[PDB]
């Protein structure tokens, strides 16, 4: 696939798109709980966890999936395999890992163009709150997994998109 | 126009500076407010190395009013920075409220504006024209109300400026990237 | 010498060591301040020794130094840290600490002069986040960024490091 990281408000979502172009179809994965987009959406997009489902072998070359995005889906998952102060972030991150690896691996036989988008959350100072450190580093961590796995990695900048690999 | 961005401490400023390098005239277009000693003990360092050649404006609205059409090709403007420009409005446009019972819609469009002009100006000034901005959404998202609909601002607005320019630079550890 | 930044779990140690290489000799210099460091020497070869230090790096960089051997600096921000808290964080004098830390920080650098040895220096990218109510991490973050300047002028080479891929900026 194709992996887009970058800031909040950095445009990397637009950057995404762009990526995707027409694409004659196209099946959109956001992630986010729900605790505009769907408006500028195009018709044509399909929206649609169990991701493995959504990236199959069985696709189209000139069809296209944009996963949105990789953060959330990391959020998600620490709290379904989930208080925080409880937490044992080690196996957390393992598991996590696991669910990488199957993305990793679904994305791998899919003929159709993947482009997956994460954030930079990092680049700031050492939070104070744990969870908040931990998450830190697991995303980070999850990114190299994924940007390793890439063909292409771009970081976006104020809407510029700068491919690093 | 060019963009200048980078974290704090990035030596931007000085990036900007030497993007403008040797040119006649000069305004530097200062947008912080000092509220503090302290704020206005630093500000003394920037002056301190400030040229004589270079005119100051201690301005953040109507820049319109300051990126002027007339001007010379030759000569250029530094405005510094977008950030405390941006949150100069914010807290302007707040008024005597407390940035809890804000309408972020409201002020982000009422911010729009006043970009939407700033890039008219720069588009129309026939001077170089540079701009220094942050990148403030590389981190954690902020618990705190505001930051976390001021880091949002902040970004769209460093994209539409972006856009905009001529030219983008992104500087780390001092060391300028032109990704544009 | 050879300056490496980046976020936090950004891959950059991982560039790091790569930078190494089958470096013969090696010194790792763990500026932290003390588990999970037990592991990070359990991951560390043999032929590589660990100096615990924060201070006069000078010690350890020396001119006497094999070309072919190395030195592996792990990590700047650190260092930051503790030297700040060398020097109640409300009543502190950050632009007298700030010198001192420079004070340090040429040291360093002269030290990286005339090493003949390869010097990676690993720091962090701490000022692309939003403005801190903390104040010492306000200045911490302030004087952190500072010192990268200074070093990344230094370096020969300086990588920013992106999700584990490394961006060569200089
Ligand atoms: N739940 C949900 N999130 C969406 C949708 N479209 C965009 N986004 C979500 O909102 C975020 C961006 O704003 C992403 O994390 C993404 O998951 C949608 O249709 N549903
Ligand atoms: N009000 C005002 N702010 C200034 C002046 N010179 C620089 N600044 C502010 O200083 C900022 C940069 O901070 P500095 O470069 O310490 O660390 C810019 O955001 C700019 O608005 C000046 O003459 N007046
Ligand atoms: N004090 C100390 N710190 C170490 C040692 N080995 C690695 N580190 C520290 O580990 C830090 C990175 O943390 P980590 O990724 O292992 O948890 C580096 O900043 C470095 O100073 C060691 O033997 N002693
Ligand atoms: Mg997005």
């Amino acid at each position: 696939m194709i992996l887009v990281t970058g800031g909040a408000r950095s445009g990397k979502s637009r950057h995404a798109e762009a990526l995707i172009g027409d694409a004659p179809q196209v099946l959109y994965i956001a992630t986010s709980q729900i605790l505009h987009h769907k408006d500028g959406r195009p018709a044509h997009w399909r929206t649609a966890r169990h991701l493995d489902t959504l990236i199959t072998a069985d696709l189209a070359p000139d069809d296209a999936i944009l996963l949105e995005c990789i953060t959330t889906m990391v959020t998600n998952l620490l709290f379904a395999l989930g208080d925080p102060e409880q937490w044992d972030y080690a196996a957390m991150e393992r598991a996590i890992d696991d669910e990488i690896q199957i993305l990793i691996a679904a994305c791998q036989r899919c003929p159709a163009k993947v482009v997956l988008v994460t954030n930079e959350v990092g680049m700031g100072i050492v939070p104070e709150n744990r969870l908040a450190r931990h998450f830190r580093d697991i995303a980070g961590r999850v990114n190299q997994r994924l940007a390793a796995a890439a063909d292409e990695v771009w970081l976006v900048v104020s809407g510029i998109g700068v491919k690093i690999k």
